[PDB]
């Protein structure tokens, strides 16, 4: 979506589909996987349609508090 490949470029977003986007990008995998972990809206990237149905990247907006205790985990 940030840049636009094909169906990763607009449409979904995935850890192995994500590259279709940065194809080329990263020198290793790993060092992707270890972003996505925090970073990813869900914090999952291969992620199909979720992301897709809202149209809008939701990541992007910090709209709710994130507070300092989030119960569990």
């Amino acid at each position: 979506d940030i840049s636009e490949s094909l169906r990763q470029g607009g449409g979904k977003l995935n850890f192995d589909e994500l590259r279709q986007d940065l194809k080329g990008k990263g020198h290793t995998d790993a060092e992707i996987e270890a972003i996505f972990t925090k970073y990813d809206q869900d914090g999952d990237q291969e992620l199909t349609e979720h992301e897709h149905q809202q149209m809008r990247d939701d990541l992007e907006k910090e709209r709710e508090d994130l507070d300092l205790d989030h119960s569990s985990l």
